[PDB]
């Protein structure tokens, strides 16, 4: 009931009780570990808005106060009446702040409690997200220097009226099978892209264009938006030594900003919750450019490096793949776009683990996603031991509206 | 019920119903996940179902299940039991269990070649010189001049718990660590502890950086005995770097074979204390871990020194590009001796198509993820992108404490 983990690294042992708190469920049994498988009415609302406002008004020393009845007593009465309630701003705020928090699956949560909350709930359509995202985007980007930011759309009602961002980042590259075989963009977004083609965007088609946004409106039909081009910052990708990485033609852009998940605060759902932060390095340099599904460039690379690549064992692809890494971070960094390498963005985790632990009694923590894509052991959060458990306030994945919506 | 996992650089999707076999427990609840802690006297009662359990897979996996020769089988296992209160495994099924703990070893990439595994029977065994005498037969098979071949040898079941036969040693060969007075290590730091017993128990050290442990070998619950395994039969292997001129003069080397001695073998409710095993080397065993973890040799800093690379910020990415080159050093190395040796590219690509193989022939594959991803380049291996199930299947191949915790000592 009150757990270890061991840092095999530096033998320091961290007790966990924060777990005991945990609701939700794993998708592990006592006979199966699922720890690798990456997706595993009034009655009920009652419950759970009393346990957010119970942990609430403990976390501003409130517990058991007048304020604190007062307030369980109105929620109640509004559910009673009205079957949903509404979180006040100061509520919806530590909400946010909270899920992010408790994202067992996020290395940079050592930031958590520096989120900028735009409440968006007043907004009725398409344009008015559209106008909310603008200025989330442009608030975030700073010009280069990033600050973390949600985004918060209306909350689900009767659920035929949901509030979505089609796309899966605000900013993403588009993706189009080719006529000979081939992919040209980025081939995770070759079906969304064909959804905006449908909806009636014109493609450049070109590897690097920026999608444009689809946004839905109070259960109604999506609706196309181009980000005005001067809002998204956007890094060309060149080496400190290679003179000839600058020809292979890449860019990413700044502002990573996931936009497809659903924010779950006191038994209400906000399923347009965009949110950002900034990148770590092997984000777009192992994963965006190296997966073999993705933009797949280590082939090219390694060519460029004139690499051995007839065996396996000469580590090529390992070789480029530093190399393509080292690139990506002196690029962003040249630029003056904020960036974190994956040694600082996992000693901070540890030393947030750490605080964690003091401060809170744990820490949820999916040690599948801690760990960087390159370069696991030589990271400290390769040697840490991890607890996962769901906790609330919480972010959760959702289905893709294209298959829900009704049209 | 069926349990589906996908790949998500091929889509590849696979059924796993092997998972209803498992009995033993994960560490795991519905409301915790436990799979990154690295550690999450029988009666009679639980003995007989245990063997049963056994006999009944070791008859369906030769096709004769059901027959005169399983039921009087089971019979004599039975009769045994309640007689003598255990029992012991015929040769064909010491045999078809030492492989299986290796098929059902999910933390183990290497199971492509599970079947390929030579048993030495070693269950007559009574003295630690008797021990030492096998323990050296299966180093030298093992080793074959650099061309290895994989093997395991047996030593006699548990009895009462107080008649233990165990290897006191981690693996049959590795290197002295000694804590110096200023607090720096000389040797490897991961066997500091084992190599003061070593030292207490008489062994004279050379306090090298690369001294090969003596023997600590316990037979029949007795005090153990210290031995050294002869030089000749300890093949090992200089590092050296195909460009870098200057990396054999950081004066590495690595011994050619890793024969693990300190895991408990479970077959059929029957527990075997000593059972080293041996295979060969994944680069990244020796280039990642044992030479670059902090708590290990820690030759990171040496090296990047070395390469000349810019080591005042972590954003240039020293360390990673140290790593690589450390790494294909290991693999020339061993290659130009010709000492088998496994890249973890070629490693991981095997052991997809041997999960494919085992969910398609056997319904399943237990693997645990975080011990499979290689500790660096992981997601370019394939196996970072396979979903994977973990659970417990026995045979297997289980942890024990360390024997100098638990033994009585005779004097
Ligand atoms: C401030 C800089 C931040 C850094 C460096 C960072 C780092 C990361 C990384 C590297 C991942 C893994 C994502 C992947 O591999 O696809 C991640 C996951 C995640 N982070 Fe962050 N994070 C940051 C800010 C945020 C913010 C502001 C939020 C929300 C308010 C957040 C919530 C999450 C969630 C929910 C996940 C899991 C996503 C999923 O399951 O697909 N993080 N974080
Ligand atoms: C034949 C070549 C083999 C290769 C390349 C190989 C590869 C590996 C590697 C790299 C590990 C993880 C080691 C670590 O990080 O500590 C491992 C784990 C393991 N392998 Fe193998 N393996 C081989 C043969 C064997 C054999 C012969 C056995 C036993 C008969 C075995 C049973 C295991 C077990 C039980 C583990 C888990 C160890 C633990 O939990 O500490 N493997 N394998
Ligand atoms: N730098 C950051 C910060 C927060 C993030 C939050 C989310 C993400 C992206 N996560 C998507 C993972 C994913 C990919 C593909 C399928 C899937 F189910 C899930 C990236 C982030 N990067
Ligand atoms: N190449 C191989 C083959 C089989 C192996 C079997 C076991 C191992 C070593 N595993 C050590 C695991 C370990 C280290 C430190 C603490 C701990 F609890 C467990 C290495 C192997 N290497
Ligand atoms: C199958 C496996 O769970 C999957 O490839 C995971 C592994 N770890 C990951 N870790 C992070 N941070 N992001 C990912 O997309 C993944 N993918
Ligand atoms: C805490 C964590 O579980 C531990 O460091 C594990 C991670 N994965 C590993 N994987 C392998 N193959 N070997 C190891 O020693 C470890 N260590
Ligand atoms: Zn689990």
């Amino acid at each position: 009931r009150f757990l270890k983990v061991k840092n095999w690294e530096t033998d320091v042992v961290l007790t966990d009780t924060l777990h005991l708190k945990s609701t939700l469920e794993t998708g592990c049994t006592e006979h199966i570990c699922m720890g690798s498988i990456m997706l595993p009415t009034k009655d009920q609302l009652f419950p759970l808005a009393k346990e957010f406002l119970d942990q609430y008004y403990s976390s501003i020393k409130r517990f058991g106060s007048k304020a604190h009845m007062d307030r369980l007593e109105e929620v109640n009465k509004e559910i009673e009446s009205t079957s949903t309630y509404q979180l006040k701003d100061t509520e919806l705020i530590y909400g946010a702040k909270h899920a992010w928090r408790n994202a067992s699956r996020c290395v940079g949560r050592i930031q958590w409690s520096k989120l900028q909350v735009f409440d968006a709930r007043d907004c009725t359509t398409a344009h008015g997200m559209f106008n909310y995202i603008c200025n989330h985007v442009k608030y975030a980007t700073n010009k280069g220097n990033l600050r973390s930011a949600i985004t918060i759309f209306p909350q689900r009602t009767d659920g035929k009226h949901d509030f979505r961002v089609w796309n899966s980042q605000l900013i993403r590259y588009a993706g189009y099978k080719q006529p000979d075989g081939s992919t040209l963009g980025d081939p995770a977004n070759v079906q969304f892209t064909e959804i905006c083609i449908q909806q009636g965007w014109k493609a450049p088609r070109g590897r690097f264009d920026v999608l444009p946004l689809l946004l839905q409106a109070n259960g109604n039909d999506p609706e196309l938006f181009q980000i005005p081009p001067e809002l998204v910052l956007e890094v060309p990708i060149r080496h400190p030594k290679f003179d000839w990485f600058k020809d292979l033609g890449l860019k990413w852009y700044g502002l990573p900003a996931v936009s497809n998940m659903l924010l779950e605060i006191g038994g209400l759902e906000f399923s347009a919750c965009p949110f950002s932060g900034w990148y770590m390095g092997t984000e777009i340099g192992v994963r965006d450019y190296c997966d073999n599904s993705r933009y797949n460039i280590l082939e090219e690379v390694a060519k460029k490096m004139d690499l051995d690549m007839r065996k396996t064992s000469s580590l090529w692809k390992d070789q480029a793949l530093v190399e393509i890494n080292i690139a990506v971070l002196y690029s962003f960094q040249s630029d003056k776009v904020t960036i974190v390498d994956h040694h600082s963005a996992t000693e901070s985790f540890i030393k947030h683990m750490e605080n964690e632990y003091r401060c809170r009694g744990g820490c949820p923590a999916d040690w599948v996603w801690i760990v960087p894509p390159m370069s696991g052991s030589i990271t400290p959060v390769f040697h840490q031991e991890m607890l996962n458990y769901r906790l609330t306030p919480s972010f959760e994945y959702q289905p893709d509206p294209w298959n829900t919506h009704v049209w």
